DNA sequence: CGGCCTACG
DNA sequence: CGTAG
DNA sequence: GCCG
């Protein structure tokens, strides 16, 4: 009664397992850092199954058939169950090397690689990492100037006004053009730390070379505090009450062919897509990326109008985007 | 055992 | 290497 | 770590 592909199941934002979920998380946090990617893919995984059941896990029992859940997530679920905290959970959150690898892994331009090594050469704190910049490229200069920033969370308010500045300047770009609202934002969260807008023309052909264009004219606007094609990581000003706080955008740009492509890959969720990607290949030889779905058989892109003929051509019921909070 | 998503900057 | 979801 |  639970398929086995989070992309086969509805998952909504908030659910009846949340401290379970949180704590398989901890895990599969932690094995990334140690560069354990198929331990981290079961443990999002099992805690993903855990926000799609339809109430509380109160019993061992209740776990068996689940997928993903064998004698470890089990044993995580089973101490949580009995004694409200699982030893090996705790040790992790405990410990220097988890700690520091997720406070290096939350600046922008510092990854797993960077990080563990910066943990090896004996550095541990932001300061630490301030003190020698000779180490650091501008890309993660920013990124550590606008930490404490980046580490609050923006609204959904937040994400209204900062929508209508882009489409502003992206409709002096190019007129016609539009701003679609993607990320964790369109599957129904308040609040988030980044966010993420898609832009397409209906006229194809006519978004070749317009981010440029965007980036050019919010500079101008004194907007950009960070930027740099077709994807622009920035970091944005966002008005606050008498002040501004930094906020990371991502812009994206997509002809109208491929925005159904970009708009499911850009609103995951992480997992979820991942998962759906798997799913195209491994059960319906069909290849999926942000771009098209291509039948490698008949060397064939599936043509789409809309993400409900993405579900479609895969043999999958329709998900919303609240409903893919994998 | 092999596999674990698939791109762009 | 980083980034994205 | 789990699945097929
Ligand atoms: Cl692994
Ligand atoms: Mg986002
Ligand atoms: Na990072
Ligand atoms: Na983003």
């Amino acid at each position: 009664w639970m398929p086995a592909y989070a992309c086969q199941r509805p998952t909504p934002l908030t659910h009846h397992n949340t401290g379970l979920s949180e704590a398989l998380e901890i895990l599969a946090e932690a094995a990334g850092f140690e560069g354990s990617e198929g331990r981290l893919l079961t443990f999002c995984r099992a805690a993903s199954v855990l926000k799609a059941l339809p109430s509380p896990v109160t019993t061992l029992s209740q776990l068996q058939g689940l997928p993903h859940f064998g004698e470890h997530s089990s044993r995580v679920v089973q101490e949580l169950l009995e004694h409200g905290v699982c030893e090996e959970v705790e040790r992790v959150r405990r410990s220097e090397r988890y700690q520091t690898m997720k406070l290096f892994t939350q600046i922008f331009g510092v990854g797993v690689k960077t990080a563990d090594r910066w943990y090896r050469e004996g550095l541990r704190t932001l300061d630490d990492l301030r003190e020698q910049p000779q180490k650091l490229t501008q890309q993660q200069k920013a990124g550590l100037q606008h930490h404490q920033d980046l580490s609050t969370p923006v609204l959904r308010s937040d994400v209204d006004a900062l929508q209508q500045v882009v489409e502003e300047a992206v409709g002096q770009a190019l007129p016609g053009a539009t701003v679609t609202l993607t990320g964790g934002f369109r599957r129904g969260k308040l609040q988030g730390h980044d966010v993420d807008f898609l832009i397409t023309h209906p006229k194809e052909g006519q978004e070749a070379g317009l981010l440029p264009r965007v980036m050019c004219r919010l500079q101008d606007q004194g907007l950009i505090l960070y930027h740099q094609f077709e994807r622009s990581f920035c970091i944005f000003r966002l008005p606050q009450p008498g002040s501004w706080k930094a906020v990371r955008v991502d812009l994206v740009v997509a002809p109208v062919s491929q925005f159904p492509f970009a708009l499911l890959g850009w609103t995951g969720s992480k997992l979820f897509q991942r998962e759906l990607r798997r799913f195209s290949r491994k059960e319906k030889g069909l290849w999926l990326n942000s771009h098209g779905l291509f039948d490698p058989e008949q060397k064939t892109f599936f043509q789409a109008a809309s993400e409900e003929d993405i579900f479609r051509h895969l043999g999958l019921e329709y998900l919303p985007p609240e409903q893919r909070n994998a």
